[PDB]
């Protein structure tokens, strides 16, 4: 299934770690390792979703000036990915909030996105993710923030790049149709929107346990979203998923991917949660060559790599 999915890869986390803002590099946070990214590219990945924290990039206000050193470090990783011939999805890993408050100014968010898209507008292998996992916020506001981002990105002259939109309820696939129906209203002049949903396989869907509910839970939790995408003539992507390195989860992951792979009219691929250099013994670490999921799950992913 080499050419079944358009994009298949991994999240690259570390720059959003910690609670200290701005914090300090090497203590509170770290950027992804280009070597470890190279190794995943060598295994066949062609997509990396790169996390960063808005308040580190923009320490004063969201329409204010950059921390140019944090930005340069982000750009180094983006260039490693795209020089590698992979797509780099830029992920402000911010939960629809900035300095702990919901982003209620769609004007300010559109400007944030005009400015950031301006940094990458010439790089056709960059993609833009509006914000990670909106939750516990007004649904009209979520729609209008996603539209503000699209408006800002295109206003900047970033016209080649795909734009990954995220919904409420932590953009979960299993709750999509229940809460995010309004998101079908989003418009892009370039018609390059991708609906990004996230899915975990544990009992409460929080991704905090290594146990999966059952062998079919992954397929189960993306079925209603698949039909929504079909009915509304949209395309989607699973931007974060994981399972523990055990047999029931290996089945549930394989079954979710197999079902998506029979529905590529709507599914454009997936990105595992997560790689990056500071995960240690994390149950879902894809960081090569010793992460738990790298050694325990990569053989299920290899069909698509
Ligand atoms: C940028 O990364 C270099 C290491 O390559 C490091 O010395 C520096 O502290 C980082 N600065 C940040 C993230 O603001
Ligand atoms: C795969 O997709 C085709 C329609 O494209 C359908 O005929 C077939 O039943 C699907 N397979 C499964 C296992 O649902
Ligand atoms: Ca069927
Ligand atoms: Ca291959
Ligand atoms: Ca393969």
């Amino acid at each position: 299934a080499e050419f079944v999915f358009e994009w298949f890869g991994s999240n690259e986390s570390g720059a959003e770690f910690g609670t200290n803002i701005p914090g300090v590099w090497g203590t509170d946070y770290i950027f992804p390792d280009p070597s470890a990214i190279s190794t995943l590219i060598d295994k066949g990945m062609n997509f990396f979703r790169v996390q960063f924290m808005m308040e580190r990039l923009l320490p004063d206000s969201m329409t204010g000036s950059y921390d140019e050193e944090y930005l340069a470090n982000l750009t180094t990783v983006i260039k490693a990915v795209t020089d590698g011939g992979a797509h780099a999805l830029v992920d402000p890993h911010n939960y629809g909030r900035y300095n702990g408050e919901i982003i209620s100014s769609t004007s300010d968010f559109q400007t944030f996105w005009e400015n950031l898209a301006g940094q990458y507008k010439d790089n056709d292998l960059v993609m833009f993710d509006t914000n990670n996992e909106y939750h516990d916020m007004d649904q009209d506001l979520v729609l209008n923030l996603n539209q503000a981002a699209i408006n800002g990105i295109r206003a900047a002259g970033a016209t080649s790049q795909y734009i990954f939109v995220e919904g409420n309820s932590w953009t979960g696939a299993w709750t999509w149709v229940d809460v995010n129906d309004n998101m079908k209203n989003l418009t892009d002049p370039e018609d390059k929107i991708v609906y990004e949903m996230h899915q975990y396989l544990d009992s409460d869907g929080s991704g905090t346990s290594e146990t999966c509910v059952s062998e079919t839970i992954g397929k189960e939790r993306v079925t209603e979203a698949t039909q929504w995408l079909k009915d509304n003539k949209k395309v989607g992507f699973i931007g974060a998923y994981a399972g523990g390195s055990n047999d029931v989860c290996r089945s549930a992951v394989s079954g979710m991917l197999e079902y998506m792979a029979n529905n590529t009219d709507v599914w454009k691929g997936a990105s595992w949660w997560a790689a990056g250099p500071w995960w240690g013994d994390y149950i879902f670490s894809l960081e090569p060559p010793d992460g738990t999921a790298y050694t325990g799950m990569l053989d299920i992913l290899e069909a698509y790599l």
